[PDB]
DNA sequence: ATTATGACGCT
DNA sequence: AGCGTCAT
């Protein structure tokens, strides 16, 4: 009852870029604007892997993951950027620093925890106070929310999509009650009014677009942000929860696509984040452990408390190749120098991570795969990293995985190594 | 032969 | 510390 807490504490926005790196290709390059295209990297091997997609593209089955060889089977138009190549490797600077353009951006409106390179949480309470402060109880105008849909609405008592869009959001306009300085609705709509302030505010600065949830946790912020996608943001309202997870397959709320959800729903047999609240906390934690069972106790109420952290930079600084099937490398010379190359990478972008942010990373994290094994990392070292040295952060990750070449021969590696990896960890102030 | 990342939890 | 999971 009175008691029960709800969740509605804070307001919390979750902002993604729509097709980031080809938004970043288009606005260099005018001729793949409002066409079908997509990003790929390298080209030999069945015309390079796509790892982005215009929405154009995504209409005829384009979709991450494919090779552009099949993608132009379904879209024989479709066109093509591709990501630079640097030392051997694909190199993704581009597309970190158009990043840097738009989390720069945001921080201007409230603090932002990066997620991704093109997503971001906003803790919206504060600022959601004070717009509320300024409003002096005046009602919140249709027109200060331009792209906002409200989940569940309209309801009860007509053909096109802005109309239907339109519809709901009067519906919810009208029930406001703009009295009640402490309303969780009211907020949720103030940071929606904000969110649409800063969605303007990155598309006239940059020319990138973006979609957005606005809820009341970092959760419901993502899951509201990919309901209306691209170019429009979402409120989900606390009291939208039981409809919306009543159909809600457990795999799309984020941390449930995976093992643990398909645990979820082997073993409790059930298919939508609704059925959860059937059962008791404990009858989850018995299962689940008591970390994921307190938190699905509470997500499938709507409830999450995991807080939007002050990070706008990235913890950790990596460059990694895979050397799959035939390319695997197979000679202690050929290891050698895609460590080096990889080392170069890693050298130029931690020497302007430390102009730009005033930090040194003080840990290499040293990865490789073997041929033969179906796991990510087939062997993980660290050592010190005490200078930004190419060679010598090559030749520390070399006396670091050294022992693994099972070959008696000293100029042969074997098994040959399928990928290597570079991290560079655990960042001072300097 | 999906690839280049990045976050975080477990023990 | 090193490994696994989740994402994408
Ligand atoms: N190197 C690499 N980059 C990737 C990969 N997957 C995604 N990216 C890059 C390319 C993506 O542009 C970017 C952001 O990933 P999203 O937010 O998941 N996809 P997007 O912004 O394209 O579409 P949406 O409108 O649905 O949000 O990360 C990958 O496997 N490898
Ligand atoms: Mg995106
Ligand atoms: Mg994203």
């Amino acid at each position: 009852g009175p008691h029960m807490a709800t969740g509605q504490d804070r307001v919390v926005a979750l902002v993604d870029m729509d097709c980031f790196f080809v938004q970043v290709e288009q606005r260099q390059n005018p001729h793949l604007r409002n066409k079908p295209c997509a990003v790929v990297q390298y080209k030999s091997w069945k015309g390079g892997g796509i790892i982005a997609v215009s929405y154009e593209a995504r209409a005829f089955g384009v979709t991450r993951s494919m090779w552009a060889d099949d993608a132009k089977k379904l879209c024989p138009d479709l066109l093509l950027a591709q990501v630079r190549e640097s030392r051997g490797k694909a190199n993704l600077t581009k597309y970190r620093e158009a990043s840097v353009e738009v989390m720069e951006i945001m921080s201007r409106f409230a603090v932002i925890e990066r997620a991704s390179i093109d997503e971001a949480y906003v803790d919206l309470t504060s600022a959601v106070q004070e717009r509320l402060q300024k409003l002096q109880g005046q009602p919140i105008s249709a027109d200060l929310l331009p792209s906002t849909y409200i989940e569940g609405l309209p309801q009860g008592p007509t053909v096109q999509k802005e109309g239907m869009r339109k519809q709901g959001l009067f519906q919810w306009l009208d029930s406001l009650q703009i009295d009640n300085l402490t309303s969780p609705d009211l907020q949720l709509t103030v940071g929606a009014v904000i969110v649409e302030e800063m969605r303007a505010a990155i598309e006239r600065e940059t020319g990138f677009q973006c979609s957005a949830g606005i809820s009341h946790n970092k959760v419901l912020a993502k899951l509201a942000c990919g309901l209306n996608k691209p170019n429009r943001q979402t409120l989900v309202s606390h009291g939208s929860v039981p409809q919306l997870f009543s159909q809600m397959p457990i795999r799309k709320i984020r941390s449930l696509g995976g093992k643990l959800g398909a645990s979820v729903i082997e073993i409790l047999g059930i298919e939508y984040m609704g059925e959860l609240t059937q059962f008791t906390e404990s009858q989850l934690q018995s299962h689940f452990g008591e970390k994921n069972g307190s938190w699905l106790y509470a997500m499938c109420r709507g409830i999450e408390h995991d807080p939007v952290k002050p990070r706008q930079l990235p913890k950790t600084i990596g460059c990694s190749k895979n050397f799959p099937g035939k390319t695997a490398l197979a000679t202690r010379e050929q290891v050698q120098w895609w460590l080096l190359q990889l080392a170069q990478e890693l050298e130029e972008r931690l020497t302007k991570d430390r102009n730009d942010n005033d930090r040194v990373a003080t840990q290499l994290v040293v990865s490789i795969r073997v041929q033969g094994d179906k796991r990510l990392s087939s062997l993980r070292r660290c050592c010190a990293l005490t200078r930004y040295d190419a060679h010598k952060m090559s030749h520390d990750a070399f006396t670091v995985i050294k022992n693994c070449n099972t070959s008696g021969i000293q100029t042969e590696w074997s098994p040959p190594l399928t990928m290597l990896f570079l991290c560079a960890t655990k960042f001072s102030a300097s």
